[PDB]
């Protein structure tokens, strides 16, 4: 599910005061840096040079030309030198693409034995990034800052996570999500004011009749069908009752109908996230199971029982990680053995494959939830490693991103009775405190799980969203989180 | 150096008529004590003031009165020796308006365990007296400083000598006078701001005059006068070879002379305590005031280039903090950032004052094209080392905002033959890399005031008379949650 | 004389695809025949451009991106066709920083009872499409003006025109750069306040000279066009006798001319459209500026005495509104108590602007001892009589607060021999003595821009747009009232 061309402008502040000589040299200083920058793999994306901006026309143009161009996902501004700070004022008032400040400079060191007056108003970003920087503070402009040298690695990290989080943002503006039904009844987490939410990330949520895809899957090709079983049995181990002619290859034959139907419809209307609802399923055989497994590998947002800020919320993270180790998720039951404690997460089917740390095996077992047809869906543990488990929850008045860094763990014991793919982790900084922590900021129990997507990204991805952003992890006390919940309510209220 | 009116601080002691008069006898005579002997410890750069035990609501309404009359209290310290029901002292504190310390203290040290009666309870009972009357201070919202511990104690004296200072640069600051001979350079944002505010908020006087006006005064310098100053500089500071003898280069360094000589009649004229001035504004001048400046802030002037009057007062203001020690003017402007030895080199295009100079200055005449005007007279030489703040006052739109770095000043390793400017070298805390990124956030201005005198809690304890936020980075610093306490503040000190 | 660059009004339909592409070829057809004929009613300042029916996310989203690129879109009028569900507006609504007036209206007056049916109330259903936009918009808290009623009512068309001036006033204050030949009036209050806060509140460009570049280019003005200005001069104004021939007198008025030509020189080489003196810094000059700064306002250039650089963008602005007609940097200068005929004499130490002119204008030469420069030239006559605006905006610290007084300017029934500077009478809604306290009340500037032909409904069309609080007093003013309101109002534009 690929990506539009994205690119990141790199516009440089300077002034006419010390001449054109000058001007010449910053725009060479700045030429060098982008082109050693897409020279380095590092970067994700790559930088564009933008002619160096010395009057508020020149600032407010390329501004202008930021948010008019498609393929622009984020500006890199570095002032030069001095680069009086109210000519600024135009441009970042039109600015709608997120900004990253970069405090740099061209030379790593100071050279002692020349340095003179020409060298010391060439090379003063050490004042011209602050007039910058206050302007920043006082117009309450979103902002990622970084300082560094331009060829130190940790700087060029910064800056190639950001574009990650920069394009995740890209693509959150232009989300389309599809609701295959309403939320399940009496349910309140999952609810939410969507006019809200298209306003704040740009989502767009709309819903259609399961009838819709039915239709959509009713007009699948066999012969599609038929070869995208070849590829299931290509990719996975099959149950051996669904390797010969007979009613179980039948059921998963008939997820890969589901399958296809889904894509279809999805592709038609330019959908990248879509929601189930298990209460609503007139017309289908199965609750999709393997199929909703297959078109999150694929990159495409989802959400169970029409959780839509889920849905979105998955999309959004699987741009952040590049398609990487990445799951709708839930907490399904604890393991409260002292010294061993853990959480068992999982679905009612539908868990991505891209977490698996075994090779995925399509299984058929009865499901009572819906009252459907015993569904098709892939079985496998989950892998290990340092992760995030995020949730995005609408308060009402405004939205919170609640993110807990976790550790998945590799089972020490067979669970040969379950009939759905899992994975194990301790969460930070402990069961116990985490789980309080996540119900003190009610914390939702659908999630999205993830082995790529960093915390700085998500913080990152809620400064340009206009959100609060909170995190549990090994650091967190919970009396010191409850009270942040607090004095972050009365800074994000009406705002 | 710039001297002051005398200063001093009144002891205020808190007590009731319950325990009858030979109590109150008693109550007088430790309070003399404490300020007799005080008084001999010269910890304190100012005396202390004995005043009658108050003991009714009338007796300190009066002495605060009497406070906002007298021109030479700085301050009062305000002690409760027994029980002073405090709805007593509601009156006086709405009255007063000189910087008010709780003293929190006890005339002796132990308690004296055999003896112990209730007739001492009665009369040693700071330890529930000071907490009533701690209250009426949180219930009014009253701004003050709080010392606890024995009033023999070299801490206790520590701190309230430290506070002295502090409140000496207050009386200067309600006082202070700035002349501006031009506006602020064009375009540049964060040496703008609201004079008017700052008048109310600070009681800081900020005008403008034509350059013309001080060219009148330059003119009208006697040559005499001129020659004798010449001596001095002589006298002082090493002149280039060049100046030494009557020619162009020493005609140059006349010129400054005669710049300084007109600035001191402008200013003591108008008894202004700080100026500034603008490279674009020059018209009449021969040069760019510089080695002029220089001398005039090491008399104790506050100065802020381009227009600059929040710096320009900063400088005075804290110049008083500091006894006129190790306190300059300064800009940031360029970085080293060679790994494990990143520092920042600071100075200014002229004006940084020779307070804070290690090696002898020298006189030295160089090119100046800012400005477009003669050749300038300036003093060079290389800042001190050690512990330092570096302090920049912005104004945020609705309310200002004091920002404080600690910093290391660091001795430079090599020559700098080609840089024709006064220049220190330093290592800002907790890195270059982090302090850098919370100066940004907060928005902190390019131009600074830094000190190797003044302390943090000074600066803490100026912002709390003066009622405005004041945000520190140090070696504790974290980033994070200096942006989080941005946020937090920012609701507290709105409106 | 001060010329606009071109300016056009966008009109933007919405309707959706739930009806068929018969439907929309309909409604586009209506929309053109709208702009076509307003295009053709004289009563517009200024054109409307048709845009192509929008029925998407994406292209409500490309129009509103570009009439922000646009240098000559000041506005952009919006009317539902048909529904349009708004939740595809929300992308170009956040993107938008054009003025925005919401037009409801229909294209048909009627309607014809005896043939509606479905797939007329399917096609002309603004009546439901304008309240759904009108929810997204109060939703997203957006700055608009809405207008109610048929298209071809003259009171519609009425509201537009004189909507199209306040919006071309605010695209030309968004670019407005400001002058200042040095700085406040030393320790006054009002004319002071936070230039970084007016340009990101109204774009304003305020930035300080020294009065040494304004002599400069006096010194380089030439002397042959000089000697053709004072012959406009002549033809112009009554000259006093003693400046018709050569002589001290003439010569006076010749140094205005000067001080004339190197302003305007120094004027346009920066694209300012307003400027500010101040007489306590007048080094090299040998007059303050009068005359020079009487004509500059009579071209249309904002003006603001004694550093007041507010007030200069607001008279520019004003004029703006007011196409040059009868505005004028103005003062309270002093009261006539009589009781049944109170007023106020307005005037400045020179500076008023001719527009507002009932006489023909003398030009005089007298001495002022402000400044401590020599007997400038200046125009001198009565002002005219009839409703008026008098209008303040100042700085409150936090926020900028704009106030307006209606007024009724009065025809002098006496001479004024001795006065030697052209002044103005009025007498201020609903009261002297309850405009001026309410006024103070206010805090409103001494300063002040004085208009026959700007209405309060524009300014406070532009204080919508401006995000800040316009406050009128007038003859329906309660003190009581507009004293609650004061407190009220701070409330809510506070941190807003
Ligand atoms: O551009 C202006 C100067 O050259 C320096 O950058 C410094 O003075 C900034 O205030
Ligand atoms: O004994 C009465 C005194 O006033 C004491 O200080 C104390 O009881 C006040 O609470
Ligand atoms: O567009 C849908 C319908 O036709 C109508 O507009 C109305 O029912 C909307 O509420
Ligand atoms: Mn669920
Ligand atoms: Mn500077
Ligand atoms: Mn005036």
């Amino acid at each position: 599910l690929s990506l539009r061309p994205y690119e990141f402008w790199f516009v440089t502040g300077s002034q006419h005061l010390y001449g054109e000589e000058a001007l010449k040299q910053v725009e060479e200083h700045s030429r060098i840096m982008v082109n050693e920058w897409n020279r380095d793999s590092v970067f994700p994306f790559p930088f564009v040079f933008k002619s160096v901006v010395t009057t508020p026309e020149e600032i407010r143009r390329v501004c202008l030309e930021a948010n008019a161009s498609e393929q622009c996902a984020g500006v890199v501004t570095w002032m030069h030198t001095f680069s009086p700070a109210k000519m600024w004022i135009g441009g970042l008032l039109e600015l709608r693409k997120p900004l990253l400040h970069l405090h740099t400079q061209f030379n790593r060191d100071i050279p002692w034995d020349s340095i003179d007056m020409d060298f010391m108003n060439l090379n003063q970003s050490a004042h011209g990034d602050r007039e910058y920087g206050f302007i920043g503070a006082r117009m309450g402009v979103a902002r990622k800052v970084v300082v560094g040298h331009w060829e130190d690695p940790e700087v060029r990290e910064r800056l190639a996570k950001w574009m990650r989080t920069a394009v995740a943002f890209a693509e959150s503006r232009n989300l389309k999500v599809a609701r295959f039904g309403d939320n399940m009844r009496e349910v309140a987490v999952t609810e939410g004011d969507k006019v809200g939410a298209q306003i704040q990330f740009g989502w767009s949520v709309n819903g259609y009749g399961i009838g819709d895809l039915v239709q959509y899957i009713r007009d699948v090709s066999e012969q599609k069908v038929n070869e995208l079983l070849d590829e299931y049995e290509e990719l996975y181990d099959i149950v051996p009752a669904g390797r010969q002619e007979g009613p179980v290859r039948e059921s998963i034959r008939e997820q890969a109908r589901i399958e296809l139907g889904l894509k279809a419809f999805l592709q038609d209307g330019n959908f990248t996230a879509f929601t189930t609802t298990f209460e609503d399923l007139h017309g289908m055989k199965q609750l999709p199971g393997l199929a909703v497994q297959r078109l999150m590998a694929e990159g495409y947002g989802f959400g169970g029982e029409g959780d839509w800020k889920t849905a979105a919320l998955v999309r959004l993270m699987k741009v952040m990680a590049d398609g990487k180790g990445t799951s709708f998720m839930e907490d399904y039951t604890y393991h409260f053995e002292p010294g061993n404690e853990l959480i068992l997460g999982a679905h009612m089917l539908e868990v991505c494959p891209t977490i698996a740390a075994t090779r995925p095996r399509v299984e058929v077992h009865p499901l009572s939830i819906g009252g459907k047809e015993d569904p098709a869906r892939l079985v496998f543990d989950g892998g290990e490693g340092a992760a995030v488990n995020a949730s995005l929850i609408d308060l009402g008045h405004r939205f919170r991103l609640i993110v807990n860094e976790v550790d998945a763990v590799k089972p020490e014991h067979d669970m040969p009775k379950l009939p759905v793919a899992r994975i194990l982790w301790k969460p930070r900084p402990s069961l116990r405190d985490s789980a309080e922590a996540w119900i003190l900021a009610g914390g939702a129990h659908h999630t999205c799980f993830s082995f790529a997507v960093t915390t700085e990204q998500l913080q990152d991805f809620a400064e340009m969203a206009g959100i609060e952003c909170v995190v549990i992890n090994e650091h967190t006390s919970v009396s010191s989180f409850k009270n942040e919940l607090k004095w972050n309510e009365v800074f994000w209220r009406g705002r």
